[PDB]
């Protein structure tokens, strides 16, 4: 048959927040021509200063543009224009932008005007992707990205959940019984080998089957994860149990539209980013709504700000979106609240976590995790893919950054890797940002951190660790900001060359990179760990003086590396020995 057996989402790019730079873009092309021979001269000044952007200097362009058409942002008319719908522009503008993709993906269906005709018959095909996983994990509870590979993505209509519940039940309870870790894996591999097979050089066409299958899904969490309607526990998806009643909204109004045939006619629907209309956004629910968040935001503050005053940066910003409303009692002016109410939750819960890491074994688990690293690729791997959805590389940026937190006394704790609704990480730092961005009351940290060792190290980390390190000092002289920057590098084994090249930068460049093996970083925190046990914690001048020690010893050291090695190694057991804590 022409047709497909599967839906997709795009790898490219394979975490949604990439899009919008793309799409601000596109949107200087609105009214060009853009099919058959007249679109050439459009596609290709695109083409061009899409390459500019800082996210492809560190493809086909129907290649980058198909994802946004997917997803309503943009389509074509019938005198072969391009056209960027009001969820497109909305986006562009970087307004609500969850919100927009949460928007956007539950109406998102198949088949649709990308997907039709004799490819997607409505005899076979008629599901609305995201509204299918919430309703399967309201009976399957999670889903690794494995099940989502192997159950999900073959599901063609709305109406299967029952079945594949059911069988996703019953292949539980088989693998369950099976003894054994590895034998559980062969059963779990064999499964999903016959599944596909029945579904779709034989054995090889079947694994690349399977392969992109594992690919799709992993981009599938992320694009979901980004709406807010599900989360990770573990290595598993699951409903986000602070939307619940959204989520049953969603469920219970969502729907496959039958005039998808026709462009403007679809697209006035599908790039609709008020559409679906939910019950709650009238002007008297969404005060309600924006209200129950301030409660939510104001307990939480409530409970912190006595033992963490770094709280106080929160609360002054959700009074700075609150009063809004004195002026304004609109609904796209509570919608923002709501928005910016929201975000500022998360970085009260961020703060949240320096609580919760009074307990030795909250704090204990990150310090464990962290030495995870210190093993052979192939534990690591194993042991990151059994608790996280997340790769390991970001997993690694992820336990720095509560490294951080752990230590305490930030106002920010700034990851600029990706995180979801309840902290778990999602995608790597981009490469023209730091991993993360520790901010103080008088000074700021750049964390950096790779799993990366030898030449391949000095190759991936020389250069970028420097020129971030580079642009925020002029950043922050631009903003007057006074405040000395710091960047901290830490790797499981700091290269040579690498260590070497970063003291050039301090001595001749003014830089101020200090280099720190995972050793020394696990050191810092089982310090702190010693510390809250005596009922202390470290200061923010603690921090501080950690800092500006190990930097002067990187630039009134002897030059020989093996002696501002030792220079710094003697740096921080003075300020660990002055903490005076016992090993």
């Amino acid at each position: 048959m022409a047709k497909k057996v599967n839906w997709y989402v795009s790898c490219s790019p394979r975490s949604p927040e990439k899009i919008q730079p793309e799409l601000k873009v596109l949107a200087n092309f609105e009214g060009s021509y853009w099919k058959g021979v007249k679109g050439y001269k459009a596609q290709e000044a695109f083409a061009k200063e899409l390459a500019a952007l800082p996210q492809f200097l560190g493809f086909s362009t129907r290649d980058r543009v198909a994802p946004m058409k997917t997803y309503g942002f943009v389509f074509v008319d019938e005198e072969g224009y391009l056209r960027i719908t009001e969820a497109g522009k909305m986006l562009a503008n970087n307004r609500r932008p969850k919100d927009v993709f949460l928007k956007q993906l539950v109406k998102w269906q198949y088949p649709s005007f990308q997907h039709k005709g004799k490819e997607y018959p409505e005899e076979e095909w008629s599901i609305n992707p995201l509204v299918f996983v919430l309703s399967l994990l309201k009976k399957v509870g999670g889903l690794s990205k494995l099940d989502i590979a192997m159950f999900s993505l073959t599901a063609t209509n709305n109406n299967q959940v029952d079945e594949i519940a059911e069988e996703i039940m019953q292949f539980r309870n088989e693998r369950e019984k099976i003894k054994g870790q590895n034998k559980k894996l062969e059963f779990t591999e064999n499964y999903f080998f016959k599944r596909f097979e029945k579904i779709y050089s034989h054995k090889s066409k079947i694994e690349t089957k399977m392969r992109n299958a594992r690919d799709v899904a992993d981009a599938t969490t992320r694009y979901f994860r980004y709406t807010g309607l599900f989360v990770a526990r573990g290595n598993q998806l699951v409903l986000n149990p602070e939307k619940s009643d959204l989520i049953d909204e969603i469920i219970s109004s969502s729907k496959v539209v039958k005039n998808y045939t026709r462009v403007e006619e679809f697209h006035e629907y599908y790039g609709n980013p008020s559409l679906p209309q939910f019950s709650f956004e009238t002007k008297e629910q969404l005060l309600d709504l924006a209200h129950r968040i301030r409660d939510e935001n104001t307990r939480l503050a409530e409970q912190l700000v006595e033992h963490f005053p770094n709280v106080k940066v929160e609360i002054q910003v959700l009074e700075d979106i609150y009063n809004s409303l004195n002026k304004k009692v609109d609904v796209e002016t509570l919608k923002d609240v709501i928005y910016h109410a929201k975000e500022l939750q998360l970085e009260l819960k961020k703060k949240k976590l320096q609580a919760d890491f009074n307990d030795p074994r909250q704090l204990e688990e990150v310090i464990d995790l962290l030495e995870v690293y210190h093993e052979k690729k192939n534990v690591i791997e194993e042991k990151i893919k059994a608790r996280f959805i997340a790769n390991k590389n970001t997993v690694f940026e992820w336990l720095t950054w509560n490294g951080f937190i752990i230590l305490g006394n930030a106002l920010e704790y700034k990851n600029n890797f990706v995180i979801d609704e309840e902290l778990q990480p999602v995608t790597h730092a981009a490469g023209n940002q730091p991993d993360m961005e520790i901010i103080y009351e008088d000074f700021i940290v750049l964390g950096e951190v790779t799993t990366s060792k030898g030449a391949t190290q000095f190759k991936m980390e020389s250069e970028p660790v420097t020129r971030h390190y580079l642009n925020k000092k002029k950043e922050l002289e631009k903003q007057g900001v006074e405040k000395e920057l710091y960047s901290l590098f830490i790797a499981p084994e700091i290269n040579k060359n690498t260590f070497e090249e970063f003291m050039k930068y301090n001595i001749v460049q003014n830089t101020r990179i200090i280099p720190l093996s995972l050793k020394q970083f696990n050191m810092l925190l089982m310090v702190q760990k010693k510390l809250i046990e005596k009922g202390r914690r470290l200061s923010s001048y603690d921090i501080k003086n950690l800092m500006v020690s190990l930097y002067r010893t990187t630039i009134e050291s002897e030059r020989k590396y093996t002696q501002i090695k030792a220079g710094l190694e003697e740096t921080l057991n003075n300020w660990v020995v002055d903490k005076e804590v016992r090993f």
